[PDB]
């Protein structure tokens, strides 16, 4: 095992990683911004280094500061978690160049799958089903460009090739009105992620978001660990996730799973990753791969027994996969509710001091959060402050337990989305299962 690692993240995921490290006897170095001195994982870590002031650009995105901390503490590896630099290929390259293990894929794999156009091209070659689309960047030649939309059918979506948020997304329905429809997306794309390149694919109108968890050792072994349904979304951000996806048969699971594990071998993937699909009329359509741990990884852990972070660490240490495909079994069902420090109706972020806190407990109840009473949620970072995960022998049991756990959870002093989550668990269509990616915003 790795002697000592830097956790190059914060909040709940930093704590999640610290726990895995402690279990495996790996020493921890918590690097943190000056605003994050009081983070639970910082207080639990073996060593701590303040890497800069509060803004992410000066701390968690500060490559030289993170490397320097890893060097001075004598760490051998860096776990980037999710967000921040986890899918920054230049960071992964630099970490390895500086002589460290990067707990993630090779930098070239990150680049391959981080550019949507090269990603889709790689997936088609591997035999992963994709959304019929432009299969390349968009050009001003409307005589062949606007013929792309006709070939596939309307509506269509304009997506940024370096996009990953509420920017670089544009819904186009009109045939003639496309001589300036590509303008709105390109402006936002260079305004956000400094890359104007955009592509076109079919806007699927009744799809679910179904994604496949993979693990690969980078030695030729690759497994899939069932699927998750993450269809409950607001502004394209997931709110509720569950595993396995309702209605997905063992045969559909193996069909898509086998293709994802083959794609891993084909691209030389190393570590944890997730293939995201739109699922409509019994067909999967690849949209993107997250080349990192997934936020909602706990629901997969609950239904498979596989500790995904510990697996990332064993892989990073050069161990071949400890698990054969035949040994991956889906048992029971799990639901995750993201807990966000934001207003449950207007969604104004709600940073501030938590004056009273009580975590839910019980059989099948899992609570993933750094928050504690007296802790101040800083304004500088993403609003997700915790994740509540409930497991049961079936989906109805998991939901029942979630309803109860959400009622037990106390977070006073700030607004949270707990009231929204309660509403979702209470929604009759959610309870039936199979609601599409447009449902939550329609409900709201
Ligand atoms: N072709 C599409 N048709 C309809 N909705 C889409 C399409 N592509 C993406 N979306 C919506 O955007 C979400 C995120 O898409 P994704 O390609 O993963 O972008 P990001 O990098 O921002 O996560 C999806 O879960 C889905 O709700
Ligand atoms: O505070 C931050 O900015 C770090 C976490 C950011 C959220 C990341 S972005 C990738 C992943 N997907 C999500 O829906 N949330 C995390
Ligand atoms: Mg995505």
């Amino acid at each position: 095992m790795l002697d000592k690692i830097v956790i190059a993240n914060r909040g709940e995921i930093a704590l999640r990683i610290l726990r895995a490290c402690k279990e495996l006897g790996i020493k921890t170095v918590a690097v943190h911004s000056s605003a994050d001195r009081d983070l639970k994982h910082v207080l639990l870590a073996d060593e701590t280094v303040c890497i800069g002031p509060a803004p992410s650009v000066k701390s968690y995105l500060n490559i030289p500061a993170i490397i320097s901390a890893a060097e001075i503490t004598g760490a051998v590896a860096i776990h980037p978690g999710y967000g921040f630099l986890s899918e920054n290929a230049n960071f992964a390259e630099q970490v390895e160049r500086s002589g460290f293990i990067f707990i993630g894929p090779k930098a070239e794999t990150i680049r391959l799958m981080g550019d949507k156009v090269s990603a889709i091209a790689a997936m088609k070659k591997a035999g992963v089903p994709c959304v019929p689309g432009s299969d390349g960047p968009l050009g001003d030649d409307m005589d062949k460009n606007r013929a792309i939309a006709k070939r596939i059918g309307y509506p269509v979506i304009i997506k940024a090739s370096g996009g990953g948020g509420g920017r670089g997304m544009r819904v186009v329905r009109g045939d003639a009105e496309l001589a300036q429809s590509i303008s709105m997306t390109r402006a936002e794309a260079k305004a956000a992620f400094s890359n104007d390149m955009v592509y076109m694919e079919k806007y699927l109108e009744n799809p679910r978001h179904v994604e496949i968890q993979v693990l690969a050792d980078g030695q030729g072994n690759a497994i899939y660990l069932a699927e998750r349904d993450c269809s409950m979304q607001r502004r394209h951000q997931k709110v509720v996730e569950e595993a396995p996806a309702p209605g997905i048969t063992p045969e559909l699971r193996r069909y898509i799973g086998e293709r994802c594990a083959k794609a891993c071998v084909d691209i030389g993937y190393r570590g944890a990753g997730t293939f995201e699909f739109l699922f409509e009329n019994g067909e999967f359509y690849f949209i993107e791969m997250n080349t990192r741990i997934q936020v909602e990884h706990p629901v997969t852990e609950m239904i498979t027994g596989v500790d995904l972070i510990k697996e990332q660490l064993r892989i990073a240490a050069g161990q071949p996969l400890s698990i054969k495909q035949e040994e991956v079994h889906v048992r029971g069902h799990a639901v995750e509710c993201r807990i966000n420090a934001e207003d449950p109706n207007t969604f104004l972020p709600s940073p501030g001091k938590i004056t009273r806190f009580h975590a839910p407990g019980g059989f099948g109840v899992r609570w993933e959060s750094h928050i504690y009473a007296g802790y101040t949620v800083p304004p500088y970072y993403d609003s997700m402050i915790g994740k509540l995960i409930c497991y049961g022998e079936n989906r109805d049991v998991a939901i029942a337990r979630m309803k109860n756990a959400l009622q037990e959870l106390i977070i006073d002093g700030i607004k949270t989305n707990v009231d929204l989550q309660i509403r979702i668990m209470n929604d009759e269509n959610f309870q039936h299962g199979g609601t599409n990616i447009h449902y939550l915003e329609k409900k709201l």
